[PDB]
């Protein structure tokens, strides 16, 4: 009968994702709901940066929309979707709030909004299949994503942004506009506002430097800026203060305000609304259609259904990732190297050979790709690459199956006359 | 008078090269040639108090025989450059421009050598530049300090992991362990309650986050058994916030009475601990002890490698994601027209007419370009259409051996032909 949070996305021990069907029908498809446009807002990034903080700021703002303290009581405690201190990840697979808040767009449009808490990225339990998935999946369902970052935009956060989103477009349909709409750089603790001033506006003009493409740029640097403007039909940056070394030290804090730096409180009155303002809630789109709370469950169904099956690469450790990439090639560049040197002899138009001189320039050959297999350096160990080493070998001697037949015909076709 | 010296260079087109005449300075002096050599390194992402550190390194170095080294409460913290702001300030590699000469319990005289680094992850730099500066770094310390914020995350241990194996391939083979001492360095730990502050909490904190164990997740396992099978040592410090003038006065000079106390009070013991010439260890090379000199010679060869030798340069997740699934869908592709051209004109089939073979072969090149096109790829059309064109190009060059093998199978097919139809 309380209000709270419903665990709709559960990750399992064996890294499986399991779609809450029940709890996600019961909030999204009541009657009160179901035909309403939607807006979706939702917060990512690495965990024990203060998501789940933050959306229970939102919570409060939500329920106390024309209240001009909406920010609460100095002395209440900070309640919702679950939040505390310690080393340990708290939030996992995706959580929504309970009550779906209905509120009026300013020309008279009743739409639902939907508040979704997410696990962090990066914890030791967690595969980056796992991260990636939950990560892509609040960005394809929601229409404000909140990137929280911690004091700084570094070009690992626009990496991973990258990697993220990419692996959210490759389970979506094909489209010809933008795939996602909203996003929002919130860089907490800021520590520079005399380079750039605390919220949106300094927030803008940290991030315009930071993403901008310009033709000096190596290509490495502005592929990812490019890639992340592709994907975002708004982009935006919010500097949050620090909430003071108590918030973030004290084992016995409690979400008060009173604990909490004055200027972060400050920053924060400006924040929430600036992204939950009638005003500013984008209703949800996917593929140029604004999408219903009802189209919304379908959606988030075939999304987990395609992140659930083996259609889709999934995304691998760094050092992983590019050992595959460095021993495909190697496998290629030493099959082609055997390939080029076999039909320099026995080609077409090359002479039939003694079976027995073909495979012992075979066996050479082959030995001399295997050498050049073996003498390129890769990521990461000879052990990684004896299931290419062997791979290699097998291709090749099916290669050669095929060069005896062809050597055998020189000699065959003419027999028969 | 000392100060830092620029030692290795990143230039604007991202190249690399060494200030040898500056390194030979420093480290060919008579006085410090053939002294066994200490090299202290710190490494990590901009912007988080690297330089800040290594100037406090500075101040024991130079005060170890004073009651009090860690200074005067007013006084400014200089050496290696640091400040505030967002963007990034140090560059490539620095070292120290005095080498500090101190005795170890055995009583040998060891040369000891302090190395600030550029940040990683910055937006000036590709991957390989920050892959560049951190290994040979780590090559080239036999302390390597990795400077966190916060917390030790998977993304960290994969960069370390990613950084490592880079410098690993530029190195002679050994069966030892290629490197010696790595300190974790948690910036901002947060939760004392949990694991305390200093080195204690620091090893209880890491022997649970870098624990392997058989049962987890071959990902999870792998960077851990990497990590363990680089360094002989392993060690973590947890270090508390210096507080918010540190972190976000622009009028802050490094004064210690400006830094919260509890951070002062385990800097006094991170310090020692790090720099005791009990526990500072003597760099090795594959089994060797290196002097200063033979530390230059290192330093060069290992600079050559990456100039100029074939080594799997890091790339994005992202883009090597893209390289791999991109490479085998050619390979499948390609292997299918490879085999239904077998079908069709292998050795044992017989020959085909010049334009039967040709319209097998437009079917099937079309057929392979589908399959390769219908695979769900990392990251886009366009990433994939140069792997497109090179299946294509290379399915051509197929085509043209078969019809060279098809043409041996009836070589006066034409000939015959123009002479039957006189006829
Ligand atoms: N330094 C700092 N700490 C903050 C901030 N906001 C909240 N915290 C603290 O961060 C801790 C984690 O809060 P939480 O909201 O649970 O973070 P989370 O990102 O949801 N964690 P998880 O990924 O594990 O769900 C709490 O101790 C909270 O007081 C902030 O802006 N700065
Ligand atoms: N939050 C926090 N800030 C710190 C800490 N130590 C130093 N700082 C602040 O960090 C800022 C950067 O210092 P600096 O030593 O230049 O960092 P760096 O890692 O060398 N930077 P770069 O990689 O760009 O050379 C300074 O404003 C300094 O006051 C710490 O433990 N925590
Ligand atoms: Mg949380
Ligand atoms: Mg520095």
């Amino acid at each position: 009968k309380k209000a709270g949070p419903v665990q709709v996305l559960i990750v399992k021990d064996d890294h499986s994702f399991e779609l809450d069907e029940t709890a996600l029908n019961r909030i999204l498809l009541s009657e009160a709901v179901r035909d309403k446009e939607v807006v979706a807002v939702s917060v990512a990034g690495a965990f024990r940066k203060g998501k789940s903080f933050l959306m229970d700021f939102m919570l409060r703002y939500m329920y106390n929309q024309e209240s001009v303290d909406w920010v609460g009581d100095y002395n209440e405690p900070l309640t919702g979707f679950s939040w505390r201190g310690g080393s340990e990840r708290e939030t996992t697979g995706i959580q929504i709030w309970s009550e779906i808040f209905l509120i009026n767009k300013p020309d008279g449009k009743k739409v639902a909004v939907l508040l979704m808490d997410t696990q962090g990225t990066f914890d030791s339990q967690s595969t980056l299949r796992d991260s990636a998935t939950v990560f892509a999946l609040s960005t394809m369902i929601s229409s404000i994503q909140v990137y929280n970052l911690s004091q700084n935009v570094q070009e690992d956060d626009l990496q991973h942004l990258q990697l993220f989103t990419e692996y959210g477009r490759l389970a979506m349909e094909e489209t010809f506009l933008k795939p996602f709409q909203s996003l929002i750089f919130l860089v907490r603790d800021w520590s520079f506002p005399y380079e750039f001033s605390y919220g949106a506006d300094g927030g803008a003009k940290f991030l315009e430097k930071r993403l901008k493409v310009s033709g000096n740029q190596h290509e490495e640097l502005q592929n990812v800026r490019k890639h992340i403007h592709s994907c975002f039909t708004n982009i935006s940056c919010f500097l949050l203060p620090h909430p003071g070394l108590k918030v973030a030290t004290n084992p016995n804090f409690d979400g008060k305000l009173k604990e909490i730096d004055d200027e972060f409180i400050k920053n924060l009155k400006i924040l929430i609304p600036w992204l939950l303002s009638p005003e500013s809630l984008d209703i949800k789109e996917i593929n140029g259609n604004k999408i219903t709370c009802r189209g919304l469950v379908e959606y988030f169904k075939a999304y987990i259904k395609i992140y659930q099956g083996e259609e889709l690469p999934h995304p691998k450790s760094m050092l992983q990732a590019t050992a595959e990439a460095n021993n495909l090639a190697a496998v290629a560049t030493a099959k082609d190297t055997y390939n080029k040197k076999m039909e320099e002899i026995c080609g077409g138009d090359k002479p039939f050979l003694a079976p027995n001189d073909l495979q012992t320039k075979h066996l050479q050959l082959k030995e001399e790709s295997v050498k050049l297999f073996r003498g390129v350096k890769k990521m990461g160990g000879e052990e990684f690459s004896r299931r290419y080493l062997q791979q290699l070998e097998s291709e090749i001697d099916e290669l050669y199956i095929q060069y005896i037949k062809h050597n055998d015909s020189k000699n065959i076709f003419h027999a028969a006359r």
